[PDB]
C-alpha cells in the first residue's frame, strides 16, 4: 500500500495560482524562471555563453509587471576574482574571471533577452545584494568586499548616488580590529572616469580577495582571509528600502550597524547598533561636505540580514554568531529616524551556539508572521523559523535541507516558496511551506546554488514583500 | 495539497541529466523532489562546456554512489542555437569527463579525452557489461570504444565519405564508398591526436534535418563532402556485436567486438536491400559501396531482447524499420522485418530522434521532435506487432526517454531550444499519460536513470539513444 497508485501533480501545482519564481545558481552560472502553477521552467540563461567566463550569479530583484506571463525585467549581479575558490569545489583554474557584472535581463513571454551589463555602463562592479526600490522604478546594489553600494536609475541606467564605507579600528590587532571598536567614515564618491564613470570594475576596489561567506563574518579577524586593506572591512550587505519612502538601511555585517540614509539629499542619518544590551542607535557626525563618521567603541556581535515590515513601522536585523537573534526596531516615526528604538528582541535556548544564525526572512502581506531562515554549516540541517510579528516570539522552526539561503512569498501571502543550495556541492531544492498550516508542501528540484529568489511581482503593493523591503 | 503521494508512486530511482547549454550535470531523487549534486564545467575551467551526452554504470546502491560518463561539444556548437554571444573565440570542448557521486557531491575524476587524446562530442553508451563505454563524434566521423577501470581506448575508427558526385547537392543522393579505417595512435604514450577541433570535417553537429542543410551548402567546414554524420555506436544486449549509425548514408555499420572488424551494413530506407556487404580492402581497411542513398536516418537500437534493431529514417521517407536480428551467430542474416509508419510522418519533422523500451519488450517510446513553434510530443509503439498506437503533445523541444526500471514510468526531458520552455516530464506506461512536468534548468539532450544491475543496462543508455 506504500506505492502510490498513479497520481497526477496537476492538483499540487493548481494550488499555488499564478506565481513565477525567479532563480540565481551562483556557481551554476545561471539565472531561470520557473512557473509555478505549471512545473514548467519558463526560460534559463547561462552567463558563461555571452563570455562571462566567471558568471557567479548571485542576488536579484524584479520589477512590477502588469503581467509577467508576458514579459518581466530583473537585475541579476554577479561576483568574480578568487570567490571561485571559496566554497570546496578542487578546480584546478589559476587565474579566475574578473566577475562583478550588473545584468539587466528581460523575460519576453518565450524567453530571456540579456539587455545590457549596467556594471560596464558605469563603472561599478558590486557583488552582494540587489533590492528594487518601493516605486519600481531604480534598485540598489552593495558590495562586501569593496564597501560600496549605490542606488540607480532603471530608465537610464544611470547613477542616483555612490557611497564608500571604510572601518579605523582602534586596535590594529586583526583578532580586535572590531570588538574593540573604531570609526566608520561614509564618503560620497564622485565619477574619476570620462561619461560620469567610475573606477571599480571586475575585482577592483576589494579590500579582501574573496567575500565573507555565509555563517563566515568571523574567518576575517580569525585570520583566514586575505586582503590590501583587511582592518578596514565593514561588510556591507545591502540597501533595504522603507516600503513608506524616503528612508533606506545599509547593512555593514562586521560592526553590527544598519546606516539610515535620506534617499532625498543622500546623507546618512542616524546609524541603528544591532547587538542586544547596546544603544537602538549612534549619531552620525559630518565631517566634510561628503564625508559623515559613526564612533563605536566597541562591537559586540556581526550581523546579517534586515528588512523591514510591510507597513514599514518595524524593522528587523539578525545579529549572528557572537548573538543569534532577532532585534527589532519601533520605526512608527517616519519623519524622524533618530526617534527609531528598540522595542523587542527573539532569541531561544536553541539559538545560544555559533550556529544557527537567524538568516533572511520575508513577512506575510499583513505582517502577521516573518519567517527567517536558520543557517547551519554542514552537516546539521538547515531550516525555518515562523516567528510571530505582532507579539515577537517564535511559534514553530522546521528542518528543510543544507545551506537554507533566501525565502519569497506569494503575493496572496498562502504560500512561503524558498531555496536550499548545499553548499555549491551536496542537495539543492526550492521548497513551498504553507502560511495557513505553516507546513512544507514539497521539494521540487532545482539545480542551483541560489543565494536569492524573488516572486515577480505585479504591483508595487507586491514590492513590501519581496527584494525591496528584506534580504 | 502535499506533493508526497506524487513521489510516492515513483521508488527509488535516480534520474542524471547534462545541460547542454547551462554546462551542469546533475542528479535529481524521484522519490523525494531533492537534487542530490550537481557540478558545474566552467568552474574547472571547461570554457565551453555544452554538457551533452551520458551513460552511468549499474551500481549496487546508486544513493550510496556511482559513476558515469559525460561528453562535451566545442567549437562553433555555441553558435547554432540563436543566442546572441558575442564570443569571437569559443573554447574548444570536446572533453569525456568520468564523474562519481559519492553519496552527499559529484567528484570529477578524470578527463579521458585530455588521457587517451581522442576529443569525441556525440553520444556516449555503456557496454551490456557495464566495464566499458562507446563515444561517437559526427563532425569528425571517430568512434571509439574505452576500458572504464584502466580509462583507455580499445579501439577506434574513422570512416569517411568518398561521393560518387562531387556537387554537394548530389554528394549523397548519387551514392558513393563508405570506408572505414582503423585507427593507431600517433603521438607518445599511445595518444591519439585528435583533442578539441582536431578532425572536425564540419563546425557543428548537423541539427535535425540538417543534411539538406549541408546539402544547400549552409554548414561550415574543410570537408563538407565527405562526412557521414556518425551518432552512435548502440550495443547488441546479447554481447558481441555494436552497430555505427551513421546518419547521411542511412546505413547502421554491425561491428564485431572480439576482433574489431565490421561485418555488414545495414541500410535503413524502405524498399532498399536489408544489408550491403563489407569489404576488407587493406589490413586496418574495409569498404561499402552505394549506388545511392535513398533517405538519412538516425535513431538506432535493440529491443531489450536483442531479437529487433531499429533504425529511423527521416527526411526524404519518415518511418521506424525494424530488423529480425534473432540470429545472434551472424549479422550478415540480419533481415527487415517491419516498418512503423503513419499519415502524420512525412519529411523531416517530427525527426524520431530518441527511444527506450519497456524492459518486456511490449512497447518502445519514441521523441517526435520539431523546430519552433510545433509542439513536441512522445509517441507510444507497439513493439510486438509494430504499429502507432498513441502520440502525446509535452513542450518545445523534446529530446531523451528514460524508463524506470520496473517498467512503471518513462522520463523524458524537453530543453526550450536552448531559451525557452525546459522541464522533466514523467508518464504512466499504463495509461500512456503524462502524470506531471517537474522543473529543470536545462538544455538536456541526454537523460539516464542510474542503473542497479546489467540488466537494467538493456533499457538505458546502452541499446538505444
Ligand atoms: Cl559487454
Ligand atoms: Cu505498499
Ligand atoms: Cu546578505
Ligand atoms: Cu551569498
Ligand atoms: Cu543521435
Ligand atoms: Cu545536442
Amino acid at each position: 500500500g506504500h506505492m502510490a497508485r498513479t497520481t497526477k501533480i496537476e492538483e499540487f501545482y493548481a494550488q499555488f495560482g499564478k506565481y513565477i519564481l525567479l532563480v540565481p545558481g551562483k556557481f551554476t552560472g545561471t539565472v531561470a524562471a520557473h512557473d509555478l502553477s505549471t512545473g514548467r521552467t519558463l526560460a534559463w540563461l547561462a552567463g558563461w555563453n555571452y563570455g562571462d567566463t566567471n558568471p557567479i550569479m548571485h542576488h536579484m530583484a524584479a520589477f512590477p509587471s502588469p503581467d509577467p506571463y508576458k514579459g518581466f525585467e530583473f537585475i541579476v549581479n554577479t561576483q568574480g576574482g578568487k570567490n571561485l575558490f571559496i566554497y570546496g569545489i578542487p578546480t584546478t583554474v589559476k587565474e579566475p574571471g574578473e566577475g562583478f557584472n550588473i545584468y539587466r535581463v528581460r523575460y519576453d513571454g518565450t524567453k530571456f533577452n540579456l539587455v545590457s551589463n549596467i556594471a560596464e555602463k558605469t563603472g561599478l562592479g558590486l557583488g552582494v545584494h540587489v533590492t528594487a526600490t518601493p516605486d519600481g522604478k531604480g534598485f540598489a546594489v552593495a558590495d562586501g568586499q569593496k564597501d560600496i553600494f549605490a542606488e540607480f536609475d532603471l530608465a537610464t541606467e544611470s547613477v542616483r548616488t555612490a557611497f564608500l564605507v571604510d572601518w579605523k579600528p582602534n586596535n590594529s590587532d586583526l583578532k580586535r580590529a572590531w570588538l574593540e571598536g573604531g570609526t566608520m567614515t561614509i564618503t560620497r564618491l564622485k565619477p574619476t572616469l570620462p561619461g560620469g564613470k567610475y573606477d571599480y570594475t571586475g575585482t577592483k576596489g576589494c579590500k579582501i580577495d574573496w567575500e565573507l561567506v555565509p555563517g563566515g563574518e568571523l574567518f576575517l579577524e580569525e585570520g583566514k582571509v586575505t586582503g590590501t586593506r583587511q582592518t578596514n572591512v565593514v561588510a556591507l550587505d545591502a540597501f533595504v528600502y522603507d516600503p513608506r519612502g524616503r528612508w533606506g538601511a545599509l547593512s555593514a555585517r562586521l560592526p553590527g550597524v544598519a546606516i539610515i540614509f535620506d534617499r532625498q539629499d543622500w546623507e546618512p542619518v542616524v546609524a541603528l547598533v544591532g547587538a542586544k544590551g547596546e544603544p537602538s542607535s549612534l549619531p552620525v557626525k559630518k565631517v566634510a561636505s561628503d564625508t559623515w563618521e559613526i564612533k563605536m567603541d566597541k562591537v559586540v556581535t556581526p550581523a546579517h540580514q534586515a528588512g523591514f515590515s510591510p507597513d514599514g513601522k518595524n524593522f528587523l536585523f539578525m545579529n549572528g554568531v557572537r548573538q543569534n537573534n532577532i532585534m527589532v526596531w519601533d520605526t512608527s516615526n517616519h519623519a524622524d529616524p533618530t526617534k527609531w528604538t528598540k522595542k523587542a528582541v527573539v532569541e531561544d535556548p536553541g539559538w545560544r551556539g555559533s550556529y544557527p544564525n537567524t538568516f533572511h526572512m520575508v513577512f506575510t502581506p499583513d505582517g502577521r508572521k516573518v519567517y527567517v531562515t536558520l543557517w547551519w554549516p554542514s552537516p546539521t540541517p538547515n531550516g525555518i523559523a515562523v516567528v510571530d510579528a505582532r507579539n515577537w516570539k517564535l511559534l514553530k522552526s522546521v528542518d528543510i535541507g543544507p545551506d537554507m539561503q533566501t525565502l519569497a512569498i506569494t503575493y496572496d501571502g498562502k504560500y512561503v516558496v524558498g531555496v536550499f543550495s548545499g553548499y555549491q556541492k551536496t542537495a539543492s531544492g526550492i521548497v513551498i511551506m504553507d502560511t495557513k498550516s505553516d507546513e512544507v508542501v514539497g521539494i521540487l528540484p532545482s539545480v542551483g546554488g541560489h543565494h536569492d529568489c524573488v516572486i515577480v511581482p505585479k504591483t508595487v503593493e507586491d514590492l513590501r514583500c519581496s527584494r525591496c523591503t528584506t534580504t
